[PDB]
């Protein structure tokens, strides 16, 4: 399961025997991304299992009712960068047994959420990272005003705390990375190198090579 | 995920997969280890028949030559919201395994959300499907792509074939598993969202079918 990284003939950066030469280093292989993924799973499933939020399954019932299939939390994925990210969580979050649901919003909005019925409930957004906060600043006043959530929080992969320069702080964080730029695992330069396994610091050269559009 | 799982029955009777009770199936259609032992095999499968392909350059506007498919001009892959989303997660990263270079975008059809990508014509694309059932929503999408974009090749890969249940003609050319004529969930399958997020995919118990009415 660990990941062995090293350095191949020339200097470029290698994980299992596979050179990476985008990568300047590692900054988490994917066995510790998922081993923190996993912790955060449970941290998630203790916060939310036992709470009470609006029972929109029997409408004719006027109590809160607890997080089941029923009534499931509702988890905001941010398209396209967490759906790598969201797809890993949801399936530990299966394994703590914590019931949810999960629907995607594009960003300025660009694809709205098709869930409707979010007032009074449980609301989780999972983001790929937040550097500056304004982008999940902005993403949960939305939220908040147009849907009025009993609870929003934010469950982000990688926090870069040197970054921040609004008010604003995810409850829940994966990894912790320095203010550089990281592609893998959900993150790219021009959609590249979003399909790796592990996360890496971007070459200051290799930020500007794909121009075109795609 | 390649674990070996046991499939078995707890004392209520009810479907269990390695001891977790899973009161909604009927039967297992595949387990994880199934499902991502067909995965690693069709990117493969996918790897040899893309890498060697050429299609129009767009990296380099000023070239007129085919070009590779290279981290300059990848595979478009167009994956198919929701359900697709989690077998596109793993797929890409066996695609990556398998060094074939990808990128990825997003459809949603009932079409509600549109592709960003607009540099598809003369371009290899993939289409990434979870399941072909009576083949309709597909051969429409297929048709919508190739006359909206003319790619130089468009195909399309599903994580489920269910070929019992064809009303229209089509065959998607990439297929990792096959099912029964039956209401599957899990592993990206669902009813009304729920049981999204299992590992394994199973037939729905008829009883379960109706059994979250309201609107999330
Ligand atoms: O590949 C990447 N490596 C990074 O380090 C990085 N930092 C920010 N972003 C992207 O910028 C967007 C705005 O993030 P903030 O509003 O939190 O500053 C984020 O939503 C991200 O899409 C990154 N993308
Ligand atoms: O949870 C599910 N279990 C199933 O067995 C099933 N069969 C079809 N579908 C869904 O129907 C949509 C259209 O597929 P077809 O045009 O081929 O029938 C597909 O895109 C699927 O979203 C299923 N969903
Ligand atoms: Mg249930
Ligand atoms: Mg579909």
């Amino acid at each position: 399961k660990p990941n062995f990284v090293g350095r191949d003939a020339d200097g470029n950066v290698t994980v299992d025997g596979r050179s990476y030469p985008m990568a300047e280093s590692v900054v988490a292989t994917e066995s510790t991304i998922h081993r923190s993924m996993k912790e955060m799973a449970q941290t998630l499933a203790n916060a939310y299992k036992t709470l009470k939020h609006r029972d929109t399954h029997n409408k004719g019932n006027s109590a809160l009712a607890p997080i089941t299939d029923e009534n499931p939390l509702i988890i905001i994925s941010v398209l396209k960068g967490s759906y790598i990210f969201t797809a890993d969580m949801v399936r530990y979050l299966g394994d703590c047994g914590l019931p949810n649901v999960v629907d995607f919003i594009r960003i300025q909005v660009l694809d709205n959420l098709r869930f409707t019925e979010l007032t009074g409930k449980h609301v989780l957004i999972m983001e790929d990272i937040a550097d500056t906060g304004r982008t999940m600043k902005l993403l949960v006043e939305k939220i908040r005003r147009e849907y009025r959530p009993a609870s929003l929080k934010v469950c982000v992969l990688v926090d870069k705390p040197g970054g921040r320069v609004v008010d604003f702080k995810p409850e829940f964080v994966c990894l912790t990375a320095p203010t550089r730029y990281v592609v893998g695992y959900g993150f790219e330069v021009n959609d590249r190198y979003r399909n790796y396994r592990h996360v890496f610091v971007l070459k200051p050269e290799y930020a500007k090579r794909y121009p075109s559009k795609l």
